[PDB]
């Protein structure tokens, strides 16, 4: 598919940096026609077919495609999408909250309360998704934003589909792979994937959301990928001693190595502690 050639500055004026990433940058603009806000993010395409630098039209493609599809309140919505010889411009919804990693940064640890408000909405984003075969593949605290964080309870969205794949076949099998801390031991071992991989990362946020600390982060990738694979974590008493048994059920349902015997997004919606190199 091709994209809207025009320069993007006869039709919005950019302004402060809102985030980075290995090929690509993304800003504050506001649209001329209509004064309203957006985050542009350009992507870095590849100069040639055998390159490293750059993302792949191929890849490019599949994460605008997946972006032109959803509409909720949890995730991010694309408005248009621009391009020229070196990056693609994906002018997405603005989230101007920041990162959950900054706020959870600031604030240390959460209450059980606090942590659910936040796992809500990120698991009705997620319902939405896996509703729509959408696997993120990418789910951390710095892929979901806060469209306001000096509220009681700042309401959140998921962002970047640059991982996110169709799953039509009940599992893909291509080599996906994202951060260490969060992926689940499918990804690790290369084995086939699914929208299983996103609940496993859940449990992930959800374990740091209570504690302030990650369950399976080693001093080195190897260590942290080799802890991933064993399942290799516990819930320390100095963490976890005010924390109910009912939240460490819940995390404990979703850190599960076999795929098939994990929560599903459903199941973790009707679980007794959320439901109403
Ligand atoms: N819609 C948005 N609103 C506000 N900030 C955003 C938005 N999208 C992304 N950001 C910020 O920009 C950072 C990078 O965006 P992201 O889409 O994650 O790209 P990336 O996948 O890291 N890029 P690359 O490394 O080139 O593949 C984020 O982690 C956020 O801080
Ligand atoms: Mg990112």
């Amino acid at each position: 598919t091709v994209f809207r050639q025009e320069n993007v500055d006869d039709y919005y004026d950019t302004g402060e940096e809102l985030g980075s990433g290995q090929f690509a940058v993304v800003k504050k603009c506001r649209e001329k026609s209509t004064g309203l806000q957006y985050a542009a993010k350009f992507i870095k395409k590849r100069r040639t077919k055998s390159s490293r630098r750059g993302v792949s039209r191929e890849d490019i493609e599949r994460e605008v495609s997946i972006l032109k599809e959803i509409q909720h309140p949890n995730v991010i919505t694309l408005h248009e999408v621009y391009e020229n010889k070196t990056d693609v411009i994906l002018i997405l919804e603005l989230v101007a909250g920041g990162e959950l990693f900054d706020f959870l940064a600031e604030k240390e640890s959460l209450t059980e309360e606090e942590a659910t408000e936040f796992l809500k909405q990120i698991l009705n984003g997620v319902y939405y998704l896996h509703s729509l075969q959408i696997a993120h593949f990418d789910l951390k605290p710095e892929n979901i934003m806060l469209l306001d964080r000096n509220v009681p309870k700042p309401r959140i969205k998921i962002i970047d589909f640059g991982l996110a794949h169709k799953i039509d076949f009940g599992n893909e099998f291509k080599n996906i792979f994202g951060t260490p801390e969060f992926v689940a031991p499918e990804i690790v071992n290369y084995e086939p994937l699914g929208l299983e991989a996103d609940m496993w990362s859940i449990g992930v946020i959800t374990y740091i959301l209570l504690s302030g600390a990650s369950p399976f982060l080693g001093d080195t990738k190897q260590e942290t990928l080799a802890n991933v694979s064993a399942v290799n974590y516990e819930f320390e008493d100095e963490y976890f001693s005010n924390t109910s048994a009912l939240a460490k059920d819940f995390i404990r349902r979703l850190l599960v190595k076999d795929p098939k015997k994990r929560m599903t997004i459903q199941d973790s919606l009707q679980h007794p502690w959320i439901k109403p190199f």
